[PDB]
RNA sequence: AUAACUCAAUUUGUAAAAAAGUUUUAGAGCUAGAAAUAGCAAGUUAAAAUAAGGCUAGUCCGUUAUCAACUUGAAAAAGUG
DNA sequence: CAACCGCATTTTTTACAAATTGAGTTAT
DNA sequence: AAATGCGATTG
């Protein structure tokens, strides 16, 4: 019965309303069941559901795959194991025992306490020559003696369980031999192709520091500072750089108006470097190989800094020498401090928890802190400087084992790993035999694209077998259908031919697909002459000639291109206009050209019946990255081309897939014609009919044919895109409006108003150090910052500027910052836009000129090359520059502000008009006597803008902290608004409801400008006008608002006391506890880490997290004669626990303790579970053993404005100063709820005490702290905050003990209907 | 409002990998002195676990989504004012 | 007991698909 | 990245 609903969706709450046709919302009797007294109770239709925040899937993922991890390697160590079991049961019987109950005290041993030998002087000897694995591994690899199998066991064990990353392909075999006469040679060859200029070695050390440990950068100034007359961004400058790893770019030096740059470790160097060399000449090659020649010797040199002719272990050895140079460092430092400040030698090397040595080798101290503690002990002391410097390159006292190994390539490993196997293999036969499977255990990886090796219970995985083996690394090829798996990982997620559901869509860089792009685009090409008289379509002779001699040899066609090289050329127009396309054409023939360049056989790329094999190259391209596997794909065109263009096919590669099927485009034919898709957009005659227009034409039977070729509402909510978040507030909104149409007895509503509300640091650090280093610019160097910093928009924006100014060509300040203006670029009157995309730092916003338009022309002028140069190191990305450089096309018409205008009210994201298709489709499901949907209902769609100003406007003020019924109460304003703009203006259902020259411009513009007046009298336009007090609508004549009564009813509704606000009860899930492994203590607050492994001895877990609550009745055993006591307490199942208790409730409790459990009285509670007690008093349960605040205070409305207008129109500012003693008045409220609920007398009176302290301070200061004050008062957790500079800090509620007698309160999702238990009776 | 294309930014989901961290144990502490307690010597490494665990036993799965109460259901979700 | 103070696994790389937003060309 | 449920210290 006439009744509306209003909806607020956010990422934590939906506030719902119901409005009658006179925009109040009704008070209806609802029964309470349970024990209780209270048999019905009268509610409010208004309120609003809260809870927790809807979680991403990436943690559990993360968690997931790093799981995996770890099984792989256990399943390594095991593989090895196994190949060595029989040959070590002859050298030593329990070895691999020992290995694997090491962690294990000795009183749980089986077997003798010392790993290794077995025996203490064989373990101490072991220690004394190896003191650390890394000499074990040195002096496997060099030495030639026979080495003891359960060493050698013990270093190929150590490589394959940390093998170091997969990042670099094939395989490097270390050479830091010849870097001198390789850095001579390629001085050389320099020489011999700059005869007239020559550099000169002059015993430049390139050696020292080339592999000195330093970052690449560095190195090459340095080293460029040993030749006179060169720099850094010379052409020899950039080649060093090269040879370093680092990226430059040689177009500078060869006067070339196209970036060349060249990365030597990126796939793309191969044919980079044929494009430049194609450029400037092939007898610059040998200067680029003797860049790779030198980077192959000086690649590894961060990692191996010892020389390679010393040992086949540099890895080894180099840690071998961080161990050394620890050691004489340490002998040194201690000496030192003993001589110099003796007092201080204590702390550094003892106490641990200190950050000194001792806390760097048994504390909890990184290299980082350590270093940093003892800096100034260095740099004070005296005899230290080399100690200094050994600092600063982060090479004092190093571990071995440390966060920066992660550059170690699994090659290095390899090379040891396979170094002894070779030499003592000559020793032990098993190990020939089987060097070839352990070297593929350090070597074999899963490849991304075959996923899981599961058999039918993996729902992650799609793997197919070639046989039905158990997989290992060596019968992996074998078992494992890769190309299957490879085709699965893709295929499982490429969409499907909308059209020909049936149907694959084709590769993006498929030659067909961009066929028939250029094809759609071209046919919609139009001309003019002088002569003709109309505009005229192109004819399939002058496409075909268009595409044969512009697509078919250029990469782009520009129109220019179009006028002069066909026009002109072929048509001997001097003249032409072109209509269809600006500037160049999207579409092109990428793949063509690819294709040329690798085949050089351009008659065959033309030749139709080569049609389908190109296709199917461009298919495994696309489909397959592993080169290998291209390879396979292609032996089969093997004959078709020479050796080495099949090479270089190999290596191209393409991502992306199209959005059209081959059937589509070149398959369906036209019954009447015999004509595909291509064969129309390449010929259609007169009317040169697009794609969109084929497959809507009835003339036509490509419709008909797609037409022929043509669940539940978690699985539809949860398939839209978008953050899960609002993805649970979605949910949430169908299953209130749900409960909503049942308490109005089945009744649909006449209308749904909707609104959705919209929408770090290591990121931004990064931008700008790429940014930076990209734009060559010292900032960093001269200004240095740290992530947290960046958190500052202005400080932001200022190294995104390159310190800057961005309207002016001149420098800024970081001192002066507080001096300079943020501006938005399109204005915030039109865009609302807060992010950096439409955010500039300037010194002041007035030298953007205009204020109601995009930046002037002038500064467009004045600044576009500096804003390309920031473009181009992705410091702004290309919608703000292209909204920055708006004014050089005219800057915003007025049709683009009445847009930006409308857009302002009217929404269209995407994510809400799901919402709205939902709510539609549920409540509008018959169909009238032409098949045509009958909408019972109106889905309205409004955004935050309409109800912000109407609140604003009418001083029906919001403040977010006072409580959480601005949720409920923003969905009544949206209910009342949304239907009294569809009651005055009908015609704009169009633009709010769901389903099926320039003057006009600004009219559109002052119209939405102006849509939101009917509500007021008189209003005031920057003339003025006058409205009646009734507001009606002229067609119908029907009231839409009434000014004389309808304002005092928002007023009524607004002030109600009684609010449903409903906090969502959850199962808690997730991790069983804390992450972290404590060290062992006697407490039951440990959990076991395995399940022999008794915390007391072992340590373990803290805070487990509780699932839900259980009410549990029963006895307990009580003293030594363990006599029964009834009990009535709340046991927290926790997540780990959880299941168990399920499979067998009273078994469980009754290994808890409880015997005699009353069956039929457990209760399952939640998190939040809501419980009432004394007056009106309410706690909800966050775990079993602490509850949160479970009331609302309701304050009154005069009270909510003041405070709103004091925290920031004359008039307003005269109400504050005539209502200050508000204040006093407001504080009584508070102090009341909390002596009434809140029950924290000291921090009471700590709020007490502060207000009264500051009752002399400004009015407008002490609203803003007054508003501090509630979260004291607000449902849920306790909060610390501070008055003024009086932190209060949080008193929570850690008993639960009184809940167990209170009334416990079951809700609905709306909070109408409840269920209340007096847990007294039990 | 829809569809294809261009350029770009963002979000979601998935797989394969790396390095640390932590926790027990093993790296014979030494002299004094009865005892705590002093004095000095040392330290860098390794094994193993890294959600307890599960059955389907895979080199698989185990932290997302979804959840008032009562009656019905496996479950979804229905029926109840 | 209540007030009070402390604590919480971290980081890095590769490969891939789909939406969505928002500036453009063409169409239903 | 908080913040909020818990651990332990203390008063
Ligand atoms: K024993
Ligand atoms: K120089
Ligand atoms: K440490
Ligand atoms: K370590
Ligand atoms: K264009
Ligand atoms: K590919
Ligand atoms: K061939
Ligand atoms: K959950
Ligand atoms: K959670
Ligand atoms: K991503
Ligand atoms: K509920
Ligand atoms: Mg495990
Ligand atoms: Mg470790």
């Amino acid at each position: 019965k006439k009744y509306s609903i209003g909806l607020a969706i956010g990422t934590n709450s939906v506030g719902w309303a119901v409005i009658t046709d006179e925009y109040k919302v009704p008070s209806k009797k609802f029964k309470v069941l349970g024990n209780t007294d209270r048999h019905s109770i009268k509610k409010n239709l208004i309120g609003a559901l809260l809870f927790d925040s809807g979680e991403t899937a990436e943690a559990t993922r993360l968690k997931r795959t790093a799981r995996r991890r770890y099984t792989r390697r256990k399943n390594r160590i095991c593989y090895l194991q196994e190949i060595f079991s029989n040959e070590m049961a002859k050298v030593d019987d329990s070895f691999f025992h020992r290995l694997e109950e090491s962690f294990l005290v000795e009183e749980d041993k089986k077997h003798e306490r010392h790993p290794i030998f077995g025996n203490i002087v064989d373990e101490v000897a072991y220690h004394e020559k190896y003191p650390t694995i890394y000499h074990l591994r040195k002096k496997l690899v060099d030495s030639t003696d026979k080495a003891d199998l359960r060493l050698i066991y013990l270093a190929l064990a150590h490589m394959i369980k940390f093998r170091g990353h997969f990042l670099i392909e094939g395989d490097l075999n270390p050479d830091n031999s010849d870097v001198d006469k390789l850095f001579i040679q390629l001085v050389q060859t320099y020489n011999q192709l700059f005869e007239e200029n020559p550099i000169n070695a002059s015993g430049v050390d390139a050696k020292a520091i080339l592999s000195a440990r330093l970052s690449k950068s560095r190195r090459l100034e340095n080293l460029i500072a040993q030749l006179p007359g060169e720099k850094k961004n010379g052409l020899f400058g950039n080649l060093i750089a090269l040879s370093l790893g680092l990226t430059p770019n040689f177009k500078s030096n060869f006067d070339l108006a196209e970036d060349a740059k060249l990365q030597l470790s990126k796939d793309t160097y191969d044919d980079d470097l044929d494009n430049l060399l194609a450029q400037i000449g092939d007898q610059y090659a040998d200067l680029f190989l003797a860049a790779k020649n030198l980077s192959d010797a000086i690649l590894l040199s961060d990692i191996l800094r010892v020389n390679t002719e010393i040992t086949k272990a540099p890895l080894s050895a180099s840690m071998i020498k961080r161990y050394d140079e620890h050691h004489q460092d340490l002998t040194l430092l201690k000496a030192l401090v003993r001589q110099q400040l003796p007092e201080k030698y204590k702390e550094i090397f003892f106490d641990q928890s200190k950050n000194g040595y001792a806390g760097y080798i048994d504390g909890g101290a990184s290299q980082e802190e350590f270093y940093k503690f003892i800096k100034p002990i260095l740099e004070k002391m005296d005899g230290t400087e080399e100690l200094l410097v050994k600092l600063n390159r982060e090479d004092l006292l190093r571990k071995q084992r440390t966060f920066d190994n992660g550059s170690i390539p699994h090659q290095i490993h390899l090379g040891e790993l396979h170094a002894i196997l070779r030499r003592q293999e000559d020793f032990y036969p098993f190990l020939k035999d089987n060097r070839e499977k352990i070297e593929k255990i350090l070597t074999f990886r899963i490849p991304y694209y075959v996923g899981p090796l599961a058999r039918g219970n993996s729902r992650f995985a799609w793997m197919t077998r070639k046989s039905e083996e158990t997989i290992t690394p060596w019968n992996f090829e074998e078992v494992v259908d890769k190309g299957a798996s490879a085709q699965s990982f893709i295929e499982r997620m490429t969409n499907f031919d909308k059209n020909l559901p049936n149907e694959k869509v084709l590769p993006k860089h498929s030659l067909l697909y961009e066929y028939f792009t250029v094809y759609n685009e071209l046919t919609k090409v139009k001309y003019v002459t002088e002569g003709m008289r109309k505009p005229a379509f192109l004819s399939g002779e002058q496409k075909k000639a268009i595409v044969d001699l512009l697509f078919k040899t250029n990469r782009k066609v520009t129109v220019k291109q179009l006028k002069e090289d066909y026009f002109k050329k072929i048509e001997c127009f001097d003249s032409v206009e072109i209509s269809g396309v600006e500037d160049r054409f999207n579409a092109s023939l990428g793949t063509y050209h690819d294709l040329l360049k690798i085949i050089k056989d351009k008659d065959f790329l033309d030749n139709e019946e080569n049609e389908d094999i190109l296709e199917d190259i461009v298919l495994t391209l696309t489909l397959f990255e592993d080169r290998e596997m291209i390879e396979e794909r292609l032996k089969t065109y093997a004959h078709l081309f020479d050796d080495k263009v099949m090479k270089q096919l190999k290596r191209r590669r393409y991502t992306g897939w199209g959005r059209l099927s081959r059937k589509l485009i070149n398959g369906i034919r036209d019954k009447q014609s015999g004509k595909t898709i291509l064969d129309f957009l390449k010929s259609d005659g007169f009317a040169n009919r697009n794609f969109m227009q084929l497959i809507h034409d009835d003339s036509l039977t490509f419709k008909e044919d797609i037409q022929k070729a043509q669940d539940s509402l978690h699985e539809h909510i949860a398939n839209l895109a978008g953050s899960p978040a609002i993805k649970k507030g979605i949910l949430q909104t169908v299953k209130v409006v749900d409960e909503l149409v049942k308490v109005m007895g089945r009744h649909k509503p006449e209308n749904i108003v909707i609104e959705m509300a919209r929408e770090n640091s290591r990121e931004r650090m990064k931008r700008i150090e790429e940014g930076i280093k990209e734009l060559g610019s010292q900032i960093l160097k001269e200004h240095p910052v740290e992530n947290t910093q960046l958190q500052n928009e202005k400080l932001y924006l200022y190294y995104l500027q390159n310190g800057r100014d961005m309207y002016v060509d001149q420098e800024l300040d970081i001192n002066r910052l507080s001096d300079y203006d943020v501006d938005a670029i399109v204005p915030q009157s039109f865009l609302k836009d807060d992010s950096i995309d439409n955010k500039v730092l300037t010194r002041s916003d007035k030298n953007r000129g205009k204020s109601d338009n995009v930046p002037s022309e002038e500064v467009v002028k004045k600044m576009k090359n500096y804003w390309r140069q920031l473009l181009n190191a992705k410091l702004i990305t290309q919608r703000k520059f292209d909204n920055l450089t708006k004014a050089e096309r005219g800057g915003l018409s007025e049709l683009d502000k009445a847009g930006f205008i409308k857009r302002q009210l009217v929404e269209t994201r995407q994510i809400t008009k799901h919402v709205a298709q939902i709510l539609d489709s549920r409540m509008n499901t018959k169909y009238d006597e032409n098949d045509k949907l009958i909408r019972e209902v109106k889905v309205i769609t409004l955004k935050s803008k309409l109800v912000s100003d109407f609140r604003k406007d009418f001083q029906f003020y919001k403040v977010r902290e006072i409580n959480n019924y601005h949720h409920a109460h923003d969905a009544y304003l949206n209910a009342v608004v949304g239907t009294a703009l569809i009651k005055k203006y009908p015609k704009l259902e169009s633009e709010f409801v769901y389903g099926d020259e320039i003057g006009k411009a600004t009219a559109k513009y002052f119209f939405y400008s102006n849509i939101m007046n009917f509500f007021k009298t008189e209003i005031t336009l920057a003339e003025i006008r006058k409205r009646p007090l009734i507001e009606t609508n002229g067609e119908t004549g029907e009231i839409v608002w009434d000014k004389g009564r309808d304002f005092a009813t928002v007023r009524k509704v607004l002030s109600m006391p009684q609010v449903n606000i409903v906090k969502k009860t959850e199962v808690q899930t997730g991790g069983f506890s804390k992450e972290s492994i404590l060290p062992k203590r006697n407490s039951d607050k440990l959990i076991a880490r395995k399940k022999d492994w008794d915390p007391k001895k072992y340590g373990g877990f803290v805070s487990p997290t509780v699932a839900y609550s259980v009410l549990v009745v029963a006895k307990v055993e009580k003293g030594k004669s363990k006599k029964l006591k009834s009990v009535k307490e709340l046991l927290g199942i926790t997540i780990m626990e959880r299941s168990s208790f399920e499979k067998n409730p009273i078994d469980f409790l009754e290994a808890k303790g409880y015997k005699e459990v009353k069956k039929d009285l457990i209760i399952k509670l939640p998190k939040y579970s809501l419980f009432e007690l004394e007056n009106g008093r309410k706690r909800m349960l966050a775990s079993a053993r602490e509850l949160q605040k479970g009331n609302e205070l309701a304050l009154p409305s005069k009270y909510v404005n003041f405070l709103y207008l004091a925290s920031h129109n004359e008039q307003k500012q005269l109400f504050v100063e005539q209502h200050k003693h508000y204040l006093d008045e407001i504080i009584e409220q508070i102090s009341e709820f909390s002596k009434r609920v809140i029950l924290a007398d000291a921090n009471l009176d700590k709020v007490l005490s502060a207000y009264n302290k500051h009752r002399d301070k400004p009015i407008r200061e002490q609203a803003e702290n007054i508003i501090h004050l509630f979260t004291l008062t607000n449902l849920g957790a306790p909060a610390a905050f501070k008055y003024f500079d009086t932190t209060i800090d949080r008193k929570e509620y850690r008993s639960t003990k009184e809940v167990l007698d209170a009334t416990l309160i079951h809700q609905s999702i709306t909070g109408l209907y409840e269920t209340r238990i007096d847990l007294s009776q039990l």
